[PDB]
Formats: structure tokens, C-alpha cells, sequence
């Protein structure tokens, strides 16, 4: 009769001690509960990075902002006044409370907070402000960056944007014009940017990254990527001191944002429901522990200050984020989405 579909992000952290793995958002799940204000409640995992779902909206859904200005156009999205997120969510930084923002109006609810962050050692040989210098200053083959030596599309696609486009504002939005469509239309001066970077990039993956650290000699004193893959090692991160930061390709540093948004099909009886389950999600002390254990990162202030209070690790990057606050931008997609990702990625990939 009354149900609430809500499509949650379901690339979150999972443990695996071989065969049995355990995924961090079966956690979070077996958490939120399934009746909320006579409204049934689905929890369901939306994945925003398939053109498929993105066409095909639930209730409520959990998206990369990244896809937002393109989900915006067409519609499927409702607006927000300005007073009702912020007394869900609390206080947002500029770039979060952006990332959510499509021409001048609020288009869903931040829950998550990412980026490629420095994981530097206590023997951290070197500091840098861009990877550009970090990959200069130390040289050829040290740096461990799974993502960027595996060439992974959203990664190949990403570096490529970052080291290309500037911006005063937070949200860098870009349309499809502004992608290569062949080989003649990639920029040379980016792609050598990139291949000093990769040039400096080790050829390991994450598991043998993770692997080497757990057992005492890491193969490298820096490491590039999710917080949440550092998760594995969240004790030896702590215990050992490791380092961490907001890290720019080139200049200003990148960020990721997960965003719960309203379809814009929903009545005003399903409209204070979802917004019930969006609170409780944003809020709820046990599901904020849970992302505590998996390292990922809450996107308002309320539930970074929560998680630093018993951690180092969130410590840091509280007082990055409100460091680097005016310096952080974000990528966003106008009129394209994965497809056009993809595509993008596979032109860019030779010349690297
Ligand atoms: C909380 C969180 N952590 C990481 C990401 C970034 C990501 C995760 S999977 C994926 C697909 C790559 O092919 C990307 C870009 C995100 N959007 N939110």
C-alpha cells in the first residue's frame, strides 16, 4: 500500500578474511528501520554509476553528485527549500552545501564525503601540497595509487578534468563538449602531467598495499586513494601515526560527495517520510559508528565532529576540510553521464 523505496550507495568498505565477506552496507542495513511513520520502508542499493538507475529514479536515492546537474535536467529530481536541509544536516561546508547545489537551489540532502587522500608513513620522506610535486620530489615508481595504475575509467576520466579545468566557485560543471572525442582533441600538456604522476605510481594493487602493511613492511611510504580503503589498517593508521590529507592532482584538491535526493513525483505525505528516513540516516549515532569502522566519511559537519572525537583519522581531515574549505572543488557533469565517462576514458587511456 504505503511503502518508501529508498535507494541507498552501495559502494561502501567490506572486510574479507577469505571466502566469508562481510559488506559494510549489509551493516548499515540491518540498522535503519523498515517502518517509519506507517510508511513500509525498502532499503535497496541504487547504483548511480549505471545509466540504467539514473533513468529509473526510487523515492529517494543516494547519488555521486557528480551526475547531479545531469539528473537535475532531467527533472527527476525535486527542489528543496534551504531551511529544510539545514535543520536535517546542520552545518555544511562550502563545497559540500555546493555540491548539492543546482542553479542556485538545493537538490537533495550530502551524506558522504570522499576523495583521493595522502596516506603518508611516520617515515614520510616527503611533503607535498599537489601530486604533481609529491611525484617530482620522490620519483619514479614510490607512490602507491591503485586507481590511477590500473587506469580505472572514473579515475582516467577524473585526473584528466582536474588538471584541465579551473574554476572560482566550488562546482566545476562540465558538458560534453568538453570531453575528447578522438585522440586530436586531447590536450598534450595534461597528458604529461598525468604520465608523471603514473610514472611515480608503483604497479601494485590495493590488496597487496593493504597486505604489506598489516604485515609490517609496506611497500611504499604513500598512498593515494578512498578513505574508506584505508580501512583495513584504521588501527596501524592510528597506532603507528600515519598521515593524512587533502592532496590536489594540481593546485586545488578534488572531492567527492554522495547526495540524498527526493524524486519529484512525491506527494506531501511521502515527502515528510523520506525526509524522517533521511534524518535518521544523516543522524543516527549507531549508523555514523558503523561508517566509523569502515573509514568513509560523513559530508556534514555534525557527523565528522561525531566520529573525531574518538578518532585521529577523522581528526585530520575535520581540520582539512575546514582549512582547505575555500580550495576544494568538485566535479560535476552537465549534460552526461556514465556512458560519456567511459566513452572519455577510453580515448584518453593510449595517450597515457
Ligand atoms: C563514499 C564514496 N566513496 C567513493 C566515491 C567515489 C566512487 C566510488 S565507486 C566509483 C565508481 C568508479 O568506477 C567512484 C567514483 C563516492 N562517490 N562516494
Amino acid at each position: 500500500p504505503k511503502t518508501l523505496t529508498v535507494g541507498l550507495f552501495p559502494y561502501l568498505p567490506s572486510w574479507n578474511e577469505n571466502g566469508n565477506e562481510v559488506k559494510l552496507i549489509n551493516l548499515i542495513k540491518d540498522v535503519l528501520p523498515t517502518q517509519v511513520s506507517g510508511y513500509n520502508i525498502e532499503y535497496t542499493e541504487f547504483d548511480c554509476y549505471s545509466d540504467a538507475s539514473l533513468q529509473s529514479l526510487p523515492d529517494v536515492f543516494s547519488t555521486d553528485s557528480i551526475f547531479l546537474p545531469y539528473l537535475v535536467s532531467l527533472g527527476g529530481v525535486k527542489s528543496l527549500d534551504e531551511s529544510l536541509v539545514r535543520g536535517v544536516t546542520g552545518d555544511l561546508h562550502s563545497f559540500v552545501s555546493s555540491s548539492a547545489s543546482v542553479n542556485g537551489s538545493v537538490y537533495g540532502f550530502p551524506q558522504y564525503l570522499c576523495s583521493n587522500f595522502l596516506l603518508s608513513s611516520p617515515n614520510a620522506t616527503q611533503q607535498a601540497s599537489s601530486l604533481l610535486e609529491l611525484a617530482q620530489k620522490v620519483g619514479y615508481e614510490q607512490i602507491v595509487y591503485p586507481d590511477v595504475a590500473s587506469s580505472s575509467s572514473f579515475t582516467v576520466f577524473g585526473l584528466y578534468q582536474q588538471l584541465l579545468q579551473s574554476s572560482s566557485s566550488a562546482a566545476v560543471d562540465i558538458k560534453a563538449s568538453d570531453l575528447p572525442q578522438s585522440g586530436d582533441q586531447v590536450n598534450k600538456d595534461i597528458t604529461q602531467k598525468y604520465r608523471t604522476i603514473l610514472d611515480s605510481t608503483v604497479v601494485a594493487s590495493q590488496r597487496e598495499y593493504i597486505n604489506s602493511v598489516k604485515q609490517g613492511k609496506p611497500i611504499s611510504n604513500y598512498y593515494v586513494g578512498y578513505s574508506e580503503s584505508m580501512c583495513e589498517i584504521k588501527d596501524i593508521i592510528r597506532d603507528q601515526q600515519y598521515n593524512v590529507q587533502l592532496i590536489g592532482t594540481s593546485d586545488k584538491p578534488y572531492v567527492y560527495t554522495d547526495v540524498l535526493a527526493l524524486n519529484s513525483n512525491l506527494c506531501d505525505e511521502k515527502q515528510k517520510v523520506a525526509v524522517e528516513v533521511i534524518k535518521n540516516l544523516l543522524t543516527n549515532t549507531l549508523v555514523l559508528d558503523l561508517l566509523g569502522l569502515g573509514l568513509t566519511l560523513p559530508a556534514n559537519k555534525n557527523g565528522i565532529a561525531h566520529l573525531a572525537k574518538s578518532s585521529n583519522f577523522y581528526a585530520q581531515l575535520s581540520q582539512q576540510f575546514d582549512a582547505k574549505e575555500s580550495e576544494v572543488r568538485v566535479l560535476r557533469c552537465v549534460d552526461f553521464a556514465n556512458k560519456e565517462v567511459k566513452n572519455c576514458a577510453g580515448v584518453l587511456r593510449p595517450f597515457l
